[PDB]
């Protein structure tokens, strides 16, 4: 399906969330141009006040925008499932504190990349960096390491994610991700390679409502041409 990503493609993004039993809606709109890895989204919280921290979000809200270079197009799984799609499971454990699990699904709605999420979090402290909303708004570079799924005929994923804290300790979030195509028809199965992250979080000065803009660029690695 990589010929749907040539050019730049909008994106909607729907999260329906309940964490420690506060429920919480987010819509996203934007667009993504996988030619430069390249993702511009803008995020609300359509029930008012989000009751978690924006940072611990960002990677639930489509590595089908991630660039890969020439030498890795036979180790694209996420674009070689679309237009049907898949689907994206999720264990987040931030360390000494809560949990998220996730399921999306990723797929075409026409000419729409639309990413539609289920998150659920429990064991939060009150007092911790998540509840408590002690992460600083912004967001680091990462290691997302890939391996074939063979048996589920997808793939897996393992990779940490750092979330600077305001005292200037670090909150860690353990992240185990799963996806398997929503179609019949053949995907790729890549060789073991990392996707190298990069992103940034500010805020619309004309916007009241709770909200995020992303920018991110996402290209692959790990596999030497030849």
């Amino acid at each position: 399906g990589e010929e749907l990503f040539t050019g730049v493609v909008p994106i909607l993004v729907e999260l329906d969330g309940d964490v420690n039993g506060h429920k919480f809606s987010v819509r996203g709109e934007g667009e993504g141009d996988a030619t430069n890895g390249k993702l511009t989204l803008k995020f609300i919280c359509t029930t008012g006040k989000l009751p978690v921290p924006w940072p611990t979000l960002v990677t639930t809200l489509v590595q089908c925008f991630s660039r890969y270079p020439d030498h890795m197009k036979r180790h694209d799984f996420f674009k070689s499932a679309m237009p049907e799609g898949y689907v994206q499971e999720r264990t987040i454990s931030f360390k000494d504190d809560g949990t998220y699990k996730t399921r999306a699904e990723v797929k075409f709605e026409g000419d729409t990349l639309v990413n539609r999420i289920e998150l659920k979090g429990i064991d939060f402290k009150e007092d911790g960096n998540i509840l408590g909303h002690k992460l600083e708004y912004n967001f680091n570079s990462h290691x997302v390491y890939i391996t074939a799924d063979k048996q589920k005929n997808g793939i897996k994923a393992n990779f940490k994610i750092r979330h600077n804290v305001e005292d200037g300790s670090v909150q860690l979030a353990d992240h185990y991700q799963q996806n398997t195509p929503i179609g019949d028809g053949p995907v790729l199965l890549p060789d073991n390679h990392y996707l190298s992250t990069q992103s940034v979080l500010s805020k619309d000065p004309n916007e009241k409502r709770d909200h995020m803009v992303l920018l991110e660029f996402v290209t692959a690695a790990g596999i030497t041409h030849g």
